[PDB]
DNA sequence: CATGGC
DNA sequence: CATGGC
């Protein structure tokens, strides 16, 4: 990674030190989902290595009527983790001593002599592939303490950075977390939840990468494993090499990339891989359940973990129902579109994922773009999502939203492979029909 | 009113 | 997925 970044993260390891040498209790605050927690984790870990306090809050948003709460609480350091770059001057407005470790689209009014930015885009680094908050918060924190490394990790693959290998920082990291010996990468089967779940299940709840016949469906692997020689009970470490070896060769036919890395660090063996984790600690974010999720990084394993263990099977549950109704109501499709849609609570805020792993799996035509619809009363929440292909080939999904959401008095954006917007109910129909209108402009002439 | 989710 | 509107 570039010395900048190093430096600056130095510059960040500095103020922390200093303000745990007076006595001081620091502020940290943090986003819910598993990139924030671990990030927040992070930094209380290298806290608690030199016998600090903290006091943590964990939200989904940072508004501004919270930074102006935050001035008048007497802490000497604030520590955002994965937010801030957005809301530089009112956090310059602060008194006291600011770390701002983000990986978000930063403010070029770039503020702040009290405040120390860490955010991978002001180093020429690529702030959605080659490092995460988390990831960021273990570099402003290298100096005091190297054990949370794995942390670092989780963050970034909740936060989908792996396509062929961690690039850049999370490359670093997970090197020198190797060196230090706190991590350990193999080549293995990329089944859920191993250590914790029978291999039926395990292959089932394998949402990625997915497995064309066998995601989501319980009957189906128990079925597959039972016909190749296999019990379908017994767990994944359970087994022998020759019948290791089996599993390996005919999952690696259903689809390849199931064969790959999987990172594991003794604190976690019992639990899962790096990627367990981030799944576990995305479920309690995602029930506000942050003490369990935070207290997880800490070291916590009573029944906390239980709780937190019981929440990831009841959202892989929502996720199997899922894909079970794309599939018993397909989508209807269009000119370069295909679109499906639901009043259903149950799947308003599941249907971007439900959407994505229903094209990886085939059952709706991965080269046409399809655009999840969730009705919200008056308005319609819009996920749109497509496959590589269709990109490598105009597509262009975040753009074509916001011209046609904005068109409507609505709001949308994003990437490109996939994008979300906000839409008047009454306008849906031709909200549909423009998209698609320029999705045609977009691949054609 | 206030906050806190997506 | 852009939020910052609901
Ligand atoms: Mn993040
Ligand atoms: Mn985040």
């Amino acid at each position: 990674l570039p010395d900048s970044i190093l430096k600056r993260g130095a510059e960040a390891s500095k103020v922390l030190e200093e303000h745990l040498e007076r006595g001081n209790i620091i502020r940290i605050i943090s986003h819910n989902d598993a990139d924030g927690l671990s990030a927040a984790g992070v930094v209380a870990r290298a806290i608690s290595s030199m016998n600090g306090q903290f006091h943590i809050s964990i939200l989904s948003r940072l508004k501004k009527e919270f930074i102006k709460k935050l001035s008048g609480e007497k802490y000497s350091l604030f520590f955002f983790c994965d937010m801030g770059s957005a809301y530089l001057e009112e956090i310059s407005r602060l008194k006291g001593d600011v770390i701002v470790a983000d990986h978000h689209q930063p403010s070029e009014s770039e503020a702040g002599p009290h405040v120390v930015h860490i955010n991978p885009h002001l180093h020429g680094l690529d702030g959605s592939r080659d490092l995460s908050a988390s990831g960021t918060a273990y570099l402003a924190t290298r100096l005091l303490n190297r054990k949370t490394a794995p942390l670092a990790l989780v963050g970034a693959l909740g936060d989908m950075q792996y396509t062929d290998g961690f690039t850049g920082a999370n490359r670093f990291i997970m090197e020198e977390a190797v060196e230090e010996g706190v991590l350990q990468v193999h080549s293995d089967l990329k089944l859920a939840s191993r250590y914790t779940e029978p291999l039926y299940r395990s292959i089932a709840y394998t949402f990625n990468p997915a497995l064309p016949g066998l995601t989501g469906d319980m009957e189906a692997s128990m079925g597959f494993l039972e016909n190749i020689g296999v019990s379908y009970g017994v767990k994944y470490p359970d087994l022998s090499p020759e019948e290791r070896d089996v599993l390996r060769d005919e999952l690696t036919r259903i689809n390849p990339e199931i064969f790959g890395e999987v990172f594991t660090s003794r604190e976690f063996r019992n639990i899962g891989d790096l990627s367990d984790i981030a799944g576990v600690l995305d479920a309690c974010g995602k029930n506000r359940k942050y003490g369990i999720g935070i207290g997880l990084c800490l070291g916590e394993r009573e029944g906390a973990l239980d709780v937190a263990l019981e929440l990831q099977k009841n959202y892989r549950e929502e996720l199997v129902k899922g894909l079970a109704w794309i599939r018993r109501e397909g989508s209807t499709t269009l000119e370069n579109l295909q679109y499906i849609y639901s009043e259903d609570k149950a799947f308003k805020g599941i249907m971007g994922t439900i959407a994505s792993i229903s094209l990886s799996l085939k059952i709706l035509d991965p080269d046409i773009p399809l655009l999840g619809l969730s009705r919200m009363d008056q308005h319609v929440k819009v996920s749109a999502r497509t496959t590589r292909p269709a990109v490598e080939r105009g597509v262009n999904l975040g753009v074509a939203l916001r011209d046609a959401a904005a068109s409507f008095g609505g709001t949308g954006g994003g990437h490109d492979i996939a994008a979300g917007a906000m839409v008047p109910y009454r306008d849906m129909e031709s909200f549909l029909q423009l998209v698609d209108e320029i999705l045609g402009t977009q691949t054609g002439p």
